[PDB]
């Protein structure tokens, strides 16, 4: 029904909204998890199925963002899953879960333990991620069970490897993103979802993350069923 | 400011081009090869060291005419290609093309494998998504046979088995992927190796994509620091 049944969102720009503002780059990250809020609510009612969010920006000094990136699900816990599990929004996550402080795994468990029945939208987090890294994960799962004799290497297919992504537990026709939208003005990837992004519609605007709110999400959705006409 | 080293691009809008101008299909993608031979040795002269190209339901007949184009270009574009000291590989499922395309493709290979500037890497039968299932499967069947453990599997060795292990390590990721003819994707074409490629979208038809063109987007990327 004219809308998108899953969006990638590469949320950038969190920074340098901060620096216009005469604030420290904290004091933007905070407006971009309201962003993020608006959004998903936005998303929820108009028939999106799935988002994926990722915390990314080249604006650095790594140490300090992946810094405040790890404290995000955190904070995020505390001030907005609660709001958004009265929308019916379940939450989920991707990436890597070995390297991550203790607290910000609690807040991640509890977040998906909170909302698991939940049957509206499903918002994503791609934290501590990275796509060459999910499929370099994906072929270490594959490899063992070739010597498990799980699978055969002739069983190895375009389908099997979707079912070892990080993507896997969402439905199988809802994984690949049918948009994916970057803001901040930078018109690449940066290593978001290789795979399930190969087919994807792209949208870029030069609109900061924080700024990007339910008009922005509908302008960027109204682009893409206009790509479907041509 | 200076040139990115290894350029992707993704060729479209052949048909329409061809639309504007009430001709078939055909010739369509004959202007597409002359806009090819422009921009290899374009960016050749500018010094870019690897440019991968990517040809992408038609009629019966079209098949059969699209068939003839490699052995043309064998014909009438690649000794000039070979003059300008640039080397044709391949990169993609060529035991699926047909005999007279696969003995063309071979013959541009060997006729400038010798050769020192440009690569001319052309995507053909060509899939991301499957490139990175044949990398997994070759390697698979590589721990099978003991030749390699499980915990040596890494981005790198991955990166060994792509269909872009033929060009040189430091050149295999494109530095900048250009898009043509107007559309906002990118259509299966290099997701691994282009995962954090500069993206360049430009509404230009591929037939009309010259130097300019090319220094256009050249220049765009240098804007990205
Ligand atoms: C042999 C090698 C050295 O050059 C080759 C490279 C690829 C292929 C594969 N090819 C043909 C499909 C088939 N019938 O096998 C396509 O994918 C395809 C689909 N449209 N166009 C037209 C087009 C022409 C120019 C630009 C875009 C599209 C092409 C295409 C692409 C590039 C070139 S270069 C000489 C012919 C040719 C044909 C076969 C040979």
């Amino acid at each position: 029904t004219q809308v998108p049944a899953h969006i990638g969102i590469i949320m950038d720009g969190n920074g340098r909204w901060a620096k216009k503002r005469m604030q420290p780059r904290v004091f933007g990250h905070k407006a971009g998890m309201e962003a993020l809020q608006t959004v998903t609510k936005a998303a929820n009612k108009l028939g999106v199925k799935v988002i994926t969010v990722y915390a990314f920006s080249t604006e650095n000094r790594p140490d300090q963002e992946v810094k405040f990136i790890m404290n995000l699900p955190v904070e995020f816990y505390d001030n907005y899953v609660p709001e958004l599990h009265a929308n019916n929004v379940k939450i989920q996550m991707i990436g890597e879960t070995d390297r991550l402080p203790k607290q910000t795994f609690e807040a991640l468990t509890k977040a998906e333990e909170l909302t698991k029945n939940n049957t509206g939208l499903i918002l994503n987090f791609a934290l501590n991620y990275g796509g060459r890294a999910e499929i370099t994960q994906a072929l270490k799962l594959i490899s063992q069970d070739v010597l498990d004799a799980k699978i055969n290497p002739g069983d190895i297919t375009e389908e099997l490897i979707g079912n070892y992504l990080f993507t896997q537990h969402l439905p199988k026709d809802l994984r690949d993103p049918d948009l994916i939208i970057r803001t901040s003005g930078e018109l690449r990837l940066s290593n978001f979802l290789p795979w399930q992004g190969a087919y994807s519609e792209l949208y870029f605007t030069d609109t900061l993350w924080p700024d990007f709110d339910e008009a922005a999400l509908q302008e960027a959705i109204l682009a893409y069923n206009r790509r479907h006409r041509r």
